[PDB]
């Protein structure tokens, strides 16, 4: 169906969560060190439960609890600490992890569940989980975890992919799996022939969006996604977070929270750069600032720097300045002023950090790639919308070049006019 009406497909059920008194008596500060100390970091912003820190405060069926306290596990894993409340909550949401750190349960137990709370399958339903995968080596391992964690509750689950026979996967798909986890060409094959359907499919799984997007599977997605009723549960797990994943999320997700586990490393603010010359820059300043409905400006000089600072402020502008020749109770008292509100304008030439950052002006552009991208960096890292400008002048040519590199691994939208200096 290219258009639903919900009102008339089976009703469900996604929320089954019991919050553990263990986990209720955290206050917030002690919430705070337990993603602190585990490194989990929510977007936002996010309405998203507490983590948890033990297996049984997921208060999971006593059969996965009795396989996962024989697999001997000291601990749960940190995105397993806060995807399990997530996901047995029933709410879509994005994982940024890497490898290895145990987002597979994280989604698959509580797809047992899920299925465990919805009726048996009849002949020629389709499945209630659909894994989708990129490789069929994750697939294979993911319906190994599935049919280890499945299997006492008598479910049946399959895996799907190319490059082996059609014959038993066709018998296992019309015998009926309430697991199935594909890869999107074999399944896209035996959809098509009507080996198998998504009438059924409530909880959807996207394992490794980034490598399913970088690898040209995107449409196949797509189309497999959109046969599937949106009032369903949706899982997108990516190791990295660029525009293209998160349009995939913002497409194929709908009110979901995004939670992160390691260091951030790339992230995604509006890099501007405007090619201008230099006595046209102080106007467009200006009007840089008179948008502002919080503002940190970098300068080459300590001269200009305190030049700009005090030219904006006989303008009328509440600015501050920091260099090194400052003293550092100025220093404090400045990054102070700047935190609590009274002066929202920084300018600056130079580790420290503040948080609310909404706007990056390189009012001019520094002589190196590496000391414009940390800026951005230090800028990102924070949660924001920020948008990063920078004034370009169009005299040298290979610093053009090398911001234009920089702008590309960055998966930003360099103006023609930049492109225009190098295009021929
Ligand atoms: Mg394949």
């Amino acid at each position: 169906k290219k258009k639903w009406d919900l009102s008339e497909l089976p009703k469900f059920e996604k929320n089954f969560y019991v919050e553990h008194p263990e986990v209720a008596r955290l206050t917030p500060y002690e919430v705070d060190e337990l993603r602190r100390k585990k490194e989990i970091t929510v977007r936002g912003g996010d309405v998203c439960p507490k983590p948890v820190f033990a297996f049984h405060h997921a208060n999971f069926p006593q059969y996965v609890m009795d396989v996962l306290m024989d697999q001997h596990f000291t601990e749960p894993t940190p995105i397993q600490c806060q995807g399990f409340p997530l996901a047995l909550s029933g709410r879509d949401m994005v994982g940024i992890a890497q490898t290895g750190s145990g987002k597979t349960l994280a989604y698959l137990l509580p797809a047992i569940v899920h299925i465990n709370h919805q009726p048996y399958l009849e002949r020629g339903d389709g499945p209630i989980c659909l894994v989708l995968a990129p490789t069929r080596e994750l697939a294979q391992q993911v319906q190994q975890v599935a049919d280890d964690y499945g299997k006492c509750s008598r479910l049946k689950s399959t895996c799907i992919y190319g490059g082996a026979p059609k014959g038993p996967q066709i018998r296992d798909l019309e015998r009926g799996v309430e697991i199935c986890i594909a890869t999107p060409g074999r399944l896209i094959d035996f959809l098509e022939s009507g080996k198998t359907n998504l009438r059924r499919c409530t909880y959807l799984v996207l394992d490794e969006a980034d490598r399913m997007l970088d690898m040209g599977f995107e449409p196949q997605i797509r189309k497999i996604v959109d046969q599937i009723r949106p009032d369903r549960q949706t899982l997108m797990w990516s190791a990295t977070w660029p525009k293209e994943v998160r349009q995939l999320a913002e497409d194929f997700l709908r009110d979901y929270t995004q939670i992160n586990v390691g260091n951030l490393e790339l992230h995604n603010i509006l890099q501007i750069v405007d090619v201008c010359m230099e006595s046209e820059k102080d106007h467009k300043l200006i009007q840089l600032m008179e948008e502002i409905m919080k503002t940190i400006i970098f300068v080459e000089t300590k001269r200009r720097c305190d030049d700009l600072t005090r030219r904006m402020r006989r303008d009328g502008w509440p600015a501050m300045c920091i260099h090194g020749d400052k003293s550092q109770p100025e220093r404090d008292w400045v990054l102070n002023e700047f935190r609590s509100g009274k002066a929202p304008i920084l300018i600056a030439t130079d580790g420290l950090d503040v948080e609310d950052v909404k706007f990056v002006i390189n009012y001019d552009y520094p002589n190196s790639s590496e000391d414009y991208v940390h800026r951005i960096g230090r800028t990102a890292r924070s949660t924001n919308k920020g948008t990063a400008y920078t004034f370009f002048t169009p005299g040298n040519l290979k610093q053009a070049r090398e911001l234009i590199k920089v702008l590309e691994e960055a998966n930003q939208a360099i103006n023609p006019k930049l492109m225009q200096l190098v295009d021929h």
